C-alpha cells in the first residue's frame, strides 16, 4: 500500500518528458525526515494522462510491485499524492536522469569500460529481479536513471538505477507494443500475454546495445509495420560500432525464450569480458 502525500507538501515545476500515456514533472516535497528536520526534497513525479485512467490499475502496479522489494540499482517510490481526482506517482529524483540522453550528449567522455560498468549494474539489478521472480517489463536505456557520474578524483564508477515499467504491455494497445520493437520480444508481439522473466533477457539485450551506439535507437529508422517485417525475418540487430558486446547483445536477443541466458551467466559473461 502508497504511502499518502498531501499535495500541499508537494509543488510541480517542469516537465522533463512523458512516457506512455504520462506526463513527467520534477517537483519538491516537503517532508519531515531523519531527527524530525524538514527538508525541500526533490522529487520525480508521474501523472497519468486524464484521459487515460482507463489504465490506472495498471499505472500503479507498475510502480508497486518494484516498490515491495529493496536494492541498490532500484529507484525509490516514496508514494502516491492526494491530488484532488488525479493519479500521481511520487519517487526518487536521479539527478542526471536518463541513460539514452546521457549516452548521446556524453558520446565523446564515454568509453568501454564505463559503459561495461553500467552494464554490469544493469545485470545486477535484474538478477535481483530475477532471484525473486519479478518481471520487469520494461528495460530500456530511457528508464535507466543516473544517480552520479564517473568520478576520477576518486576512482568511483558511474551509478545508475533502473524505474518502473509503467502501465504494461499486457494492457497496452497493439500499434504501442509494435512501435516497442526491437525492446518488445517477438513473442510478445504474438502475444504480450507471453510477457516472462525471459521478456527482460531480451529488453536487456536491446538495452546493452543502447549503451553501446551512443543513444542511437535500434530499428528508429523503421517504421511499425517494417519492424514487423524484421522480426517476421529473424533479424539481429547489428554489431554496435563498440562491438565489445555485441555477442552478449546477440544471445540475449535470442528468438527462442527458453535459450536466453540466466543473469548469473550473463553476469559472468560480463566480468569476463576482462
Ligand atoms: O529521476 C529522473 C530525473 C530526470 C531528469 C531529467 C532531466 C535532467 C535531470 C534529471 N529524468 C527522469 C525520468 C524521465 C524523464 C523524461 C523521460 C524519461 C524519463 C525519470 C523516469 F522515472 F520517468 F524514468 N526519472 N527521472
Amino acid at each position: 500500500v502508497f504511502h499518502k502525500i498531501r499535495n500541499e507538501d508537494l509543488i510541480f515545476n517542469e516537465s522533463l518528458g512523458q512516457g506512455t500515456f504520462t506526463k513527467i514533472f520534477k517537483g519538491v516535497r516537503r517532508e519531515v525526515g531523519d531527527y524530525g528536520q524538514l527538508h525541500e526534497t526533490e522529487v520525480l513525479l508521474k501523472v497519468l494522462d486524464k484521459a487515460h485512467r482507463n489504465y490506472s490499475e495498471s499505472f500503479f502496479e507498475a510502480a508497486s510491485m518494484m516498490s515491495k522489494l529493496s536494492h541498490k540499482h532500484l529507484v525509490l517510490n516514496y508514494g502516491v499524492c492526494v491530488c484532488g481526482d488525479e493519479n500521481i506517482l511520487v519517487q526518487e529524483f536521479v539527478k542526471f536522469g536518463s541513460l539514452d540522453t546521457y549516452l548521446k550528449k556524453n558520446k565523446n567522455c564515454i568509453n568501454i569500460l564505463w559503459k561495461l560498468e553500467v552494464a554490469k549494474q544493469l545485470a545486477a539489478a535484474m538478477h535481483f529481479l530475477e532471484e525473486n521472480t519479478l518481471i520487469h517489463g520494461n528495460v530500456c536505456a530511457k528508464n535507466i536513471l543516473l544517480i552520479s557520474e564517473e568520478d576520477r578524483k576518486t576512482g568511483n564508477p558511474p551509478f545508475i538505477k533502473l524505474s518502473d515499467p509503467g502501465i504494461s504491455i499486457t494492457v497496452l494497445p497493439k500499434d504501442i507494443l509494435q512501435e516497442r520493437i526491437p525492446w518488445v520480444p517477438p513473442e510478445c508481439i504474438e502475444n504480450p500475454k507471453n510477457l516472462n522473466l525471459a521478456t527482460d533477457k531480451w529488453s536487456f539485450g536491446t538495452t546493452l546495445w543502447e549503451i553501446c551506439s551512443g543513444g542511437d535507437k535500434p530499428l528508429s529508422a523503421l517504421d511499425s509495420q517494417r519492424k514487423l517485417q524484421f522480426y517476421e525475418d529473424r533479424h539481429q540487430l547489428p554489431a554496435p560500432k563498440a562491438a565489445e558486446l555485441a555477442n552478449l547483445i546477440n544471445n540475449c536477443m535470442d528468438y527462442e525464450p527458453d535459450h536466453r541466458p540466466s543473469f548469473r551467466a550473463i553476469i559472468r559473461d560480463l566480468n569476463s569480458l576482462f
